[PDB]
């Protein structure tokens, strides 16, 4: 098609323009006193949201340029949120500040590369710095204080959070569930979860958590790739006539079959998620085993014979409830004997045992970790109905900032940590005059999202940001209550994770847009 193109500077001011009008729909909700955001829906009741993650998917800009900006930020934010969990709006906050200063500097004569090397060391120490800042969490009382925090303050939601760690491991599966009656039911299951993604959106059924939920589905075991659909239609026209859904676990599903599992889908006909197998080579047939022995359903490979058209309803493996995130899934109380897993264990501690190569064997334990470690499942019970979905939700977001807490660390939040992290880097300096405007841009960046918060919070940003940096340590300001003091000490915590992932991704996608010099674009 015919394509427009706008070099240099145009192109850069475009941007900054779309970044500038994204940043300022998806920063006002930003902070405990954040201000709400109106989301005009056709269905005809505007839905009012001050959380950034919809405000921030809402947005998509008329003039073309523009839109790709705000695109680029949008993606690289998401891409954080998923990563840590949140931190998306924070993330947006500091690229739009960066993109701002760094811009500018370019508007000055100053060199895009060396800017963007400024940039990039500014984050790698800013990195360091929030790392050796950064207080362990991993002990039960801390592990509870962060689920406590994370949900709203509720000590139930903690308290649940910490025994399922304790019971299945920091490292361990832990899931949410709906329950029955008032009590909070916590038992672990035989299950797994390997990091694999729906192959396409279209399969969400739960466009609420963007996760695909299957209430007891059939598990499909093909170590093959699947293109056609003659292959698999008898086994969906089975499942189908045994009234349950499907979950597809192939090497990969593409061409006419993905589409045609596509239309299924969103047309209503069946429910079926199809996801690629875990792995490559022989690690991706050894965990296929693996999945068969633990939903006692056997693969099935051409290379000894059987095919997909000979595949029998019973052949299929069966399991409680299957979760599949943009990214991972997970398999929950899988059907299987005992002594088959048993089995599979002892053979999998054989093979650590004659185990030579160390990558080999870190695998394999990888894999006997997976396989006997079992699912914590979280039965979150309530005395009304609403009130059980609103308790499930909150233990949903508590576990995974608890998850990325323990996986990282907590450190102070609302933006006090970027504030400490660029007091503490003011004396950094590059090999260039150029890398050290960068630097600084970098620095005045982090400062950036506290003074919004304070802002939203209707102070005066600048004192309260002079005020946060000549302060040391946590020591920073509780925009809940207008009061200063330790952050730690107040409760007000943000993973190290989130505050890292959300510095990295920002300065990412400034870097990139920095040193862009054309843009292509279908004519309006």
């Amino acid at each position: 098609a015919a394509k427009d193109v706008k070099f240099g500077n145009d192109a850069r001011v475009k941007m900054l323009r779309g970044v500038n009008v994204l940043a300022d729909a998806v920063k006002v909700t930003l902070g405990p006193k954040g201000r709400n955001v109106v989301l005009d829906k056709s269905f005809g009741a505007p839905t009012i949201t001050k959380d950034g993650v919809s405000v921030a998917r809402e947005i998509e800009l008329e003039d073309k340029f523009e839109n790709m900006g705000a695109q680029m930020v949008k993606e690289v934010a998401s891409k954080a949120n998923d990563a840590a969990g949140d931190g998306t709006t924070t993330a947006t906050v500091l690229a739009q500040a960066i993109i701002t200063e760094g811009l500018k500097a370019v508007a000055a004569g100053m060199n895009p590369m060396d800017l963007k090397r400024g940039i990039d060391k500014a984050v790698t120490a800013a990195v360091e710095e929030l790392k050796a800042l950064s207080v362990p969490c991993s002990d039960s009382k801390a592990i509870a204080q962060v689920g406590t925090i994370s949900a709203n303050s509720d000590e139930t939601v903690g308290k649940l959070i910490a025994e399922a760690m304790d019971k299945v491991g920091k490292e361990g599966v832990i899931t949410v569930e709906d329950g029955t009656g008032l009590q909070d039911e916590l038992d672990v299951v035989e299950g797994m979860q390997f990091d694999r993604g729906y192959l396409s959106p279209y399969f969400i059924n739960k466009p609420e958590t963007g996760a695909v939920e299957l209430e007891s589905p059939f598990i499909l075991l093909a170590d093959k790739k699947i293109s056609n659909i003659r292959e698999m239609l008898p086994v969906l026209e089975a499942v189908a006539k045994a009234g349950k859904p499907l979950l597809i676990i192939a090497e990969d599903v593409e061409g006419e079959a993905l589409a045609t599992l596509v239309v299924n889908t969103m047309r209503g006909i069946v429910k079926v998620a199809a996801v690629k197998a875990p792995g490559f080579g022989d690690r991706r047939k050894a965990m296929l085993q693996d999945i068969a022995t633990l939903t006692g359903g056997t693969v099935i490979s051409e290379e000894i014979g059987m095919e997909l058209e000979k595949a029998t309803l019973e052949d299929l493996g069966q399991a409680k409830r299957v979760v599949i995130n943009k990214d991972t899934t997970t398999i929950i109380d899988g059907v299987g004997e005992e002594a088959a897993i048993q089995g599979r264990v002892a053979q999998i501690r054989q093979q650590i045992e004659e185990a030579t190569s160390d990558y080999d064997r870190e695998k394999l334990q990888e894999r006997v970790a997976k396989l006997a470690g079992g699912v914590a499942v979280i039965k979150v019970g309530a005395a009304t109905e609403v009130e059980m979905k609103e308790k499930k939700a909150r233990v949903e977001d508590a576990l995974h900032a608890t998850r990325a807490a323990v996986e990282e660390g907590v450190v102070a939040g609302g933006g006090v940590a970027l504030i400490r992290v660029a007091s503490k880097l003011a004396d950094l300096r590059g090999q260039n005059e150029d890398q050290n405007v960068g630097i600084k841009v970098a620095l005045r960046a982090m400062e950036a999202p506290l003074r919004q918060i304070v802002l939203n919070c209707g102070e005066e940003p600048s004192v309260v940001a002079n005020t946060v940096k000549g302060g040391d340590g946590n020591y920073g300001y509780n925009a809940a209550t207008e009061e200063y003091g330790n952050m730690i000490d107040m409760g007000i915590l943000d993973p190290t994770k989130v505050t890292r992932s959300a510095l990295q991704y920002a300065a990412s996608v400034a870097g990139l847009m920095i040193t862009t010099e054309c843009m292509v674009t279908d004519l309006p």
